[PDB]
Protein backbone atom coordinates (compact mmCIF):
# COMPACT_ATOMS: atom_id res chain seq x y z
CA UNK A 1 0.00 0.00 0.00
CA UNK A 2 0.72 3.62 -1.01
CA UNK A 3 0.76 6.46 1.91
CA UNK A 4 -0.59 10.11 1.48
CA UNK A 5 0.07 12.62 4.15
CA UNK A 6 -3.03 14.91 4.20
CA UNK A 7 -3.87 17.89 6.44
CA UNK A 8 -7.11 19.36 7.80
CA UNK A 9 -7.04 23.13 8.12
CA UNK A 10 -9.34 26.20 8.64
CA UNK A 11 -11.36 28.27 11.22
CA UNK A 12 -12.33 26.56 14.79
CA UNK A 13 -15.73 24.69 14.56
CA UNK A 14 -15.67 23.85 10.72
CA UNK A 15 -16.08 20.46 11.04
CA UNK A 16 -12.24 19.33 10.58
CA UNK A 17 -12.40 17.06 13.13
CA UNK A 18 -16.28 15.87 11.98
CA UNK A 19 -14.96 15.73 8.80
CA UNK A 20 -12.33 13.41 10.05
CA UNK A 21 -14.08 11.50 12.14
CA UNK A 22 -16.83 10.52 9.92
CA UNK A 23 -14.04 9.20 7.11
CA UNK A 24 -12.94 6.81 9.56
CA UNK A 25 -15.29 6.01 12.24
CA UNK A 26 -18.44 6.50 9.88
CA UNK A 27 -20.04 8.33 12.17
CA UNK A 28 -21.25 12.31 13.50
CA UNK A 29 -19.51 13.37 16.00
CA UNK A 30 -21.86 16.50 17.96
CA UNK A 31 -19.03 17.68 20.80
CA UNK A 32 -15.16 16.85 19.89
CA UNK A 33 -12.50 18.61 21.70
CA UNK A 34 -11.86 21.58 19.95
CA UNK A 35 -8.50 21.14 20.97
CA UNK A 36 -7.15 18.37 20.14
CA UNK A 37 -4.79 18.06 17.13
CA UNK A 38 -4.10 14.00 16.15
CA UNK A 39 -2.87 12.04 13.56
CA UNK A 40 -5.52 9.58 11.66
CA UNK A 41 -5.13 6.44 9.43
CA UNK A 42 -7.16 4.86 7.41
CA UNK A 43 -6.20 2.24 4.53
CA UNK A 44 -8.58 2.13 1.62
CA UNK A 45 -8.37 1.11 -1.93
CA UNK A 46 -8.74 4.45 -3.90
CA UNK A 47 -9.18 4.15 -8.23
CA UNK A 48 -7.32 0.21 -7.16
CA UNK A 49 -4.96 1.68 -5.08
CA UNK A 50 -4.27 0.40 -1.98
CA UNK A 51 -4.06 3.69 0.00
CA UNK A 52 -3.21 4.35 3.75
CA UNK A 53 -4.26 8.03 3.85
CA UNK A 54 -2.21 9.76 6.93
CA UNK A 55 -4.11 12.37 8.14
CA UNK A 56 -3.64 14.90 10.37
CA UNK A 57 -6.97 16.96 12.03
CA UNK A 58 -5.04 20.52 12.90
CA UNK A 59 -6.49 22.46 16.22
CA UNK A 60 -4.65 25.84 16.11
CA UNK A 61 6.28 18.65 9.85
CA UNK A 62 2.76 17.43 8.60
CA UNK A 63 2.90 21.08 7.12
CA UNK A 64 6.05 20.81 5.85
CA UNK A 65 5.99 17.01 5.14
CA UNK A 66 1.92 17.14 4.26
CA UNK A 67 1.10 16.27 0.89
CA UNK A 68 -2.57 17.59 0.30
CA UNK A 69 -4.73 20.12 2.30
CA UNK A 70 -8.59 19.98 2.99
CA UNK A 71 -9.13 23.89 3.65
CA UNK A 72 -12.66 23.47 5.22
CA UNK A 73 -14.90 26.18 6.08
CA UNK A 74 -18.82 25.77 7.13
CA UNK A 75 -21.62 27.26 4.95
CA UNK A 76 -23.06 28.68 7.49
CA UNK A 77 -20.01 30.15 8.83
CA UNK A 78 -19.12 33.47 7.00
CA UNK A 79 -16.19 34.32 8.75
CA UNK A 80 -14.48 30.57 8.30
CA UNK A 81 -15.09 31.36 4.65
CA UNK A 82 -12.99 34.56 4.47
CA UNK A 83 -10.41 32.88 6.82
CA UNK A 84 -9.35 30.35 3.95
CA UNK A 85 -7.25 33.49 2.42
CA UNK A 86 -4.98 32.86 5.60
CA UNK A 87 -4.87 29.19 5.18
CA UNK A 88 -4.25 29.27 1.60
CA UNK A 89 -1.27 31.71 2.26
CA UNK A 90 0.24 29.44 5.18
CA UNK A 91 0.51 26.47 3.02
CA UNK A 92 2.31 28.54 0.23
CA UNK A 93 4.60 29.95 2.13
CA UNK A 94 5.04 26.66 3.98
CA UNK A 95 5.71 24.86 0.34
CA UNK A 96 6.81 28.05 -1.40
CA UNK A 97 4.35 27.18 -4.00
CA UNK A 98 1.49 28.16 -5.42
CA UNK A 99 0.81 25.03 -6.85
CA UNK A 100 -0.33 22.58 -3.77
CA UNK A 101 -2.40 19.37 -3.72
CA UNK A 102 -5.71 21.69 -2.27
CA UNK A 103 -9.30 21.07 -1.94
CA UNK A 104 -11.94 23.94 -0.61
CA UNK A 105 -14.80 22.06 1.57
CA UNK A 106 -17.52 23.92 2.21
CA UNK A 107 -18.79 21.84 5.09
CA UNK A 108 -22.11 21.98 7.15
CA UNK A 109 -24.54 21.46 4.06
CA UNK A 110 -27.08 20.05 6.18
CA UNK A 111 -27.74 23.20 8.18
CA UNK A 112 -30.26 25.71 6.75
CA UNK A 113 -28.78 28.49 7.94
CA UNK A 114 -26.52 29.18 4.35
CA UNK A 115 -24.48 32.27 4.25
CA UNK A 116 -22.00 31.44 1.65
CA UNK A 117 -23.40 30.47 -1.45
CA UNK A 118 -21.80 27.81 -3.81
CA UNK A 119 -21.25 30.94 -6.18
CA UNK A 120 -18.62 32.38 -3.70
CA UNK A 121 -16.90 29.18 -3.40
CA UNK A 122 -16.70 28.33 -6.53
CA UNK A 123 -15.32 31.64 -7.66
CA UNK A 124 -12.43 31.20 -4.37
CA UNK A 125 -12.12 27.59 -5.67
CA UNK A 126 -11.32 29.14 -9.42
CA UNK A 127 -8.64 31.95 -8.49
CA UNK A 128 -6.91 29.54 -6.33
CA UNK A 129 -7.41 26.83 -9.45
CA UNK A 130 -8.33 23.91 -6.65
CA UNK A 131 -11.64 21.87 -6.46
CA UNK A 132 -14.53 22.79 -4.50
CA UNK A 133 -16.51 20.24 -2.89
CA UNK A 134 -19.28 20.34 -0.27
CA UNK A 135 -19.85 18.47 2.45
CA UNK A 136 -21.80 17.36 5.44
CA UNK A 137 -20.00 15.40 8.57
CA UNK A 138 -23.67 14.68 9.92
CA UNK A 139 -25.17 13.21 6.63
CA UNK A 140 -21.52 12.17 5.32
CA UNK A 141 -22.49 13.77 1.96
CA UNK A 142 -19.44 14.81 -0.28
CA UNK A 143 -16.65 13.12 2.66
CA UNK A 144 -15.45 10.49 0.98
CA UNK A 145 -15.47 12.41 -2.16
CA UNK A 146 -13.41 15.41 -0.52
CA UNK A 147 -10.62 12.78 0.78
CA UNK A 148 -10.46 11.36 -2.44
CA UNK A 149 -10.14 14.10 -4.91
CA UNK A 150 -7.46 15.14 -2.57
CA UNK A 151 -5.69 12.30 -3.33
CA UNK A 152 -6.64 12.32 -7.11
CA UNK A 153 -4.97 16.16 -6.39
CA UNK A 154 -1.62 14.96 -5.04
CA UNK A 155 -1.03 12.13 -7.88
CA UNK A 156 -1.80 15.04 -10.58
CA UNK A 157 1.14 17.14 -9.12
CA UNK A 158 3.49 13.94 -8.64
CA UNK A 159 4.34 10.83 -9.09
CA UNK A 160 3.20 8.51 -6.17
N1 LIG B 1 -25.06 20.02 11.46
C1 LIG B 1 -23.74 19.87 11.34
N2 LIG B 1 -22.94 20.12 12.39
C2 LIG B 1 -21.61 19.95 12.24
C3 LIG B 1 -21.02 19.49 10.99
N3 LIG B 1 -19.69 19.36 11.14
C4 LIG B 1 -19.43 19.75 12.39
N4 LIG B 1 -20.57 20.07 13.05
C5 LIG B 1 -20.66 20.51 14.43
O1 LIG B 1 -19.85 21.67 14.57
C6 LIG B 1 -19.19 21.62 15.82
C7 LIG B 1 -17.70 21.73 15.54
O2 LIG B 1 -17.25 20.50 14.98
P1 LIG B 1 -15.68 20.13 15.09
O3 LIG B 1 -15.74 20.74 13.73
O4 LIG B 1 -15.39 18.85 14.36
O5 LIG B 1 -14.79 21.48 14.89
P2 LIG B 1 -13.32 21.63 14.29
O6 LIG B 1 -12.68 20.25 14.38
O7 LIG B 1 -12.84 22.61 15.36
O8 LIG B 1 -13.31 22.17 12.87
C8 LIG B 1 -19.64 20.30 16.49
O9 LIG B 1 -20.80 20.59 17.25
C9 LIG B 1 -20.09 19.45 15.34
O10 LIG B 1 -21.09 18.48 15.61
C10 LIG B 1 -21.94 19.23 9.91
O11 LIG B 1 -21.54 18.87 8.78
N5 LIG B 1 -23.24 19.42 10.16
MG1 LIG C 1 -11.62 19.81 16.11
Amino acid sequence: MTEYKLVVVGAAGVGKSALTIQLIQNHFVDEYDPTIEDSYRKQVVIDGETCLLDILDTAGQYMRTGEGFLCVFAINNTKSFEDIHHYREQIKRVKDSEDVPMVLVGNKSDLPSRTVDTKQAQDLARSYGIPFIETSAKTRQGVDDAFYTLVREIRKHKEK
